[PDB]
Formats: C-alpha cells, sequence, structure tokens
RNA sequence: AAAA
C-alpha cells in the first residue's frame, strides 16, 4: 500500500498533508486507523493522528464501524456513539517556560460518550480524564493536535462537553484546571497565555472569570441569556450605568451568575453595544429623531440575534432603561412586547419594575375596575390625552394645548392615590390600566402628553404600537412641541 | 414631562 509504505519511511507528516487532502482511498484505511494506536512520541504522529480523527468524522464515507471495532478495540455502542455523535473543537493556549518558541494555542476535538472515557494520546493522564467526568457527569473522547504538559486543558474540554452549540465555541479559548465537583482551578503563565490566544484573533477564558462549571453552564447552556440595553443623557454616566445595570440583574436568582465582562468575552460585546447615549435631542427635528430610532432599532437588533451564535430568541432576556420619556415611548413601540425584556426604573439604582418573561403582554391586558389610576375623561373627536404620574402636573399646559389645536375630547389619566411618588414594585398593572383607558376612548385622531416615569412610558410604548393615531407633544422645558413623527407611522414598525 |  501507498501509506503503508509511507509508514515504513516513519513519513508522518506526508501521511498528514494527505490526509488534509481529501483524496483517499478506501484500501488505506485499515493503515489509516492503524496509525491511531502508534505512541506520541513525536508531534507529526500527534498531528498526523487529529487530522485522521477529523477526516473521518467530517468525512463519514471513511468513518468505518468494522476498522473501529477491530483495530480500535471499541465496544459496538461506544464506536456508534464514535459514529453518530457531533464532534466539538475546543482551544487552549499552552506556555513553555523552557522553550517559549514552542508555545501554541492547541486544538481539542471531544465527543460524548455513555459509558467510557478515553483518549487516543498516549502522554495524557487518564485520571486528569477522570476528573472532567466527573465533574460533568459526562464520558467523553478526546484527542489532542499537539504535544504538551500540564491540566490547563481541563477547562477546555468540559466546556466542549457543556456547550450546546460549537458557535460559542468558535471564537474563545479556556485555560485552567478543574477539580472532581466542577471548581476551576488556577493555572500559570495567565498574561502570556492571553497573547496566544488574542495572536490567534480569539478571547481566553481563565480562571479569573470562571469560577466553577455551574457558571461555565450558564454561558455555554443558557437559560435565559441576560443582555442590556441602557439609554442615557450623560456620556460620562455610561461605563457606571451598565455596571450598575450588571448590578440589579445580578439580584435576579436566574441571572446571579450573570457578569458584565463575560457576557461581552462570550459574545463579542462593547460597551456601546448596550448603550445608546443622546445628550441633546432636539425633538421638532425628524430627521435627527430617525437617526436615533435607527441606531437603537440596529443595537437592539445587535443584541436579540448576536453574531447568530443564539439560535432559540426566546433565550435571550433585554435588560433595558431608558432616560427620556418621550424618546421612551417610541423605542417601545419599536420593541414592542413579543420580545422577553426586563424594565428597570433608574432612581439611586436600577430597580426592576415590570418583568415581561412570564407574560409579554401583561402590560397589555384590560381590567374592569380602575386600581392604579384615576379618568376624568370626556370623549369626543379629537381626543386629547393627559397623563400625569409624576411630580409636574401637566393638565393645566394639556388643556391649553387642547384648544390651541382645536381638540374638543379629553382624557386625563392621573395617579389615583399619591402622586409623583409610585412605589417601587411590579408597575405592570399600571400600564395596563393607562393603556385599558386608552385603547377604550381611542378616536379617529388623538393627541398625547404626558407627565410620567421613564420607565412607565417605555412599557406604554410596547402596549400601544404602532396601530393608534396619535400625535405625541413634547414639553420643551415651558412649552409643547409636536413630535414630527405620528406614532402609527410605517416607520415605528416592530421588526421583532 | 431629560432615567418622575
Amino acid at each position: 500500500g501507498h501509506i503503508k509504505q509511507l509508514l515504513k519511511n516513519k513519513r508522518f507528516e506526508v501521511i498528514k498533508a494527505l490526509v488534509e487532502s481529501k483524496k483517499i482511498k478506501q484500501e488505506w484505511l485499515e493503515d489509516l486507523y492503524s496509525i491511531l494506536l502508534k505512541q506520541d512520541t513525536d508531534v507529526e504522529i500527534t498531528q498526523a493522528k487529529y487530522e485522521i480523527i477529523k477526516l473521518l468524522l467530517t468525512e463519514k464515507k471513511y468513518l468505518n464501524f468494522e476498522l473501529l471495532t477491530k483495530t480500535l478495540n471499541l465496544d459496538q455502542q461506544t464506536a456508534i456513539e464514535i459514529m453518530r455523535n457531533p464532534f466539538k473543537e475546543v482551544y487552549f493556549p499552552t506556555y513553555n517556560i523552557e522553550n517559549p518558541e514552542e508555545s501554541r494555542l492547541n486544538k481539542a476535538l471531544i465527543i460524548p460518550l455513555s459509558n467510557q472515557t478515553f483518549t487516543l494520546n498516549t502522554f495524557v493522564n487518564s485520571q486528569d480524564l477522570e476528573t472532567i467526568k466527573e465533574a460533568t457527569n459526562k464520558n467523553f473522547f478526546v484527542i489532542f493536535d499537539n504535544i504538551f504538559s500540564g491540566k490547563s486543558y481541563q477547562l477546555a474540554v468540559a466546556a466542549g462537553l457543556i456547550a450546546k452549540e460549537k458557535e460559542i465555541l468558535d471564537n474563545v479559548a479556556f485555560t485552567g484546571e478543574v477539580s472532581s465537583n466542577g471548581f476551576i482551578i488556577p493555572v500559570n503563565h495567565l498574561e502570556e497565555k492571553k497573547e496566544i490566544t488574542e495572536k490567534a484573533k480569539k478571547v481566553l477564558i481563565t480562571p479569573e472569570d470562571i469560577e466553577n462549571l455551574e457558571e461555565l453552564s450558564f454561558w455555554l447552556n443558557p437559560e435565559h441569556l441576560p443582555v442590556i440595553f441602557i439609554h442615557i443623557n450623560k456620556p460620562e454616566l455610561a461605563l457606571q450605568s451598565l455596571k450598575q445595570m450588571e448590578d440589579a440583574i445580578k439580584k435576579d436568582e436566574r441571572f446571579k451568575y450573570f457578569k458584565l465582562e463575560n457576557l461581552k468575552k462570550f459574545y463579542r460585546l462593547e460597551d456601546q453595544d448596550m448603550y445608546l447615549i443622546t445628550p441633546s435631542v432636539d425633538f421638532s427635528n425628524r430627521e435627527e429623531l430617525i437617526k436615533i430610532l435607527n441606531e437603537f432599532r440596529e443595537k437592539v437588533s445587535k443584541l436579540l440575534t448576536l453574531e447568530g451564535v443564539i439560535k432559540d430568541h426566546n433565550k435571550v432576556v433585554l435588560n433595558i432603561s431608558a432616560g427620556i420619556s418621550t424618546l421612551a415611548l417610541y423605542f417601545g413601540v419599536i420593541l414592542g412586547n413579543r420580545q422577553a425584556s426586563i424594565i428597570y426604573h433608574y432612581q439611586k439604582e436600577y430597580h426592576k419594575v415590570i418583568d415581561l418573561t412570564d407574560n409579554p403582554r401583561k402590560i397589555k391586558e384590560k381590567k374592569s375596575e380602575f386600581e392604579k389610576i384615576s379618568v376624568n375623561k370626556n370623549i369626543q373627536d379629537p381626543l386629547m390625552i393627559i397623563i400625569y404620574l409624576a411630580s409636574h402636573n401637566p393638565i393645566e399646559k394639556g388643556l391649553e394645548l387642547k384648544e390651541k389645536l382645536r381638540a374638543k375630547g379629553e382624557l386625563i389619566i392621573q395617579s389615583k392615590e399619591h402622586q409623583g411618588n409610585l412605589e417601587i414594585g411590579d408597575w405592570s398593572d399600571i400600564v395596563s390600566e393607562i393603556y385599558t383607558a386608552i385603547d377604550d376612548n381611542k378616536q379617529k385622531e388623538n393627541y398625547m402628553v404626558f407627565s410620567a416615569p421613564v420607565a412607565i412610558m417605555l412599557a406604554l410604548g410596547m402596549a400601544l404600537g404602532y396601530f393608534l393615531p396619535i400625535k405625541v407633544f413634547h414639553y420643551n422645558r415651558d412649552e409643547y412641541i409636536e413630535v414630527p413623527i405620528k406614532l402609527n407611522e410605517e416607520i415605528l414598525r416592530s421588526p421583532f
């Protein structure tokens, strides 16, 4: 045989390149499988083993059950799982203090198994693989594309077994040892390993980022992946408010393992992907408001879909807050109430006020008797809608504007008892009652002014949608100015 | 009514 001749001359590098090319005859398979049993005495044999295994799994016409059983001595159950279970490739860097040029970002191919843990590399300690099996409760097969020392690959291998999809592992690497119960053990040469991983255009995850396998599974096998979007008015409060959002997120039991830096590292997110700064907004400028709304749509789209890593849109949880009540109303109209999101109200810190993860349309459910708001109405066309939930009373100027616009109707919504000091809590009942009064009394043409918390207007935007003919008037410090964007325009259609 |  051709490979038999190459094997007799120990030309493993020629065999590797011949395997990297997809030009292999079936008669060469018996000698190819036998190379997997050789001792890893030099890196050329180990790298030849890796390419052989990678070819059998990517080109399954070379994946033979008879050769798996007679050559590798695998039982029929392990041989099937090697044939049918998908493999995961995870990166991990190694630094040789004795030979700095021998350092490299290595790869590990992992296949989950049922009742057997083994490797094809002779330099690997079997007890170190048993520790991974005990920590993850998963048997596995692993092979490496390089010869190295130490146990710094254990976190990477555990990542390949816990992660459900490969995309989360395509742009990240790991380093660290794993204990028998899942706790991450520190390793050496973190700074050197980081320069190796970044030189390969990847991000390194060290024990300084992940402490146990439960925290690791929060990112690699997430149940509710929390992301952040905050709108603010001052740039100097950007980074500080991102950490305050992370603080309020960590208060939730479902997101106790959330870390801002880990979200940025695992999903290739930067600080600006999670905020929108508008220092001075001219609410009379239609085009200027359009850029802000477009930038909102682009950032939210990037957060809900990420870089294609997330496949189930229900897993993303958008922790959102805004800084301008008029701007938040339009943000909510575009956001809609089909995406799982949590709205936070900021006073001193971020306060969770509306949780749409269990019932997203709870801010839209009408009630027969109003418990949180008081309604004083005279329904005629056109209708002037006034919302009074904050400290400043807009009724006087709202009714002045009603007669300036020749509006014949009025719908005055204000807090039932107490005013400007809404108790911090589930604000979804207030929003549902405000939506009820608006939806039950809406006319052919409507105008709306509001003095309410920004989180209230944000939620109200999601409840209303873009179907209602409402003209919004923004209070420019002392006078109402018409927003040149009607609340039913086609540019406000929710794409989510 | 510009994180009320």
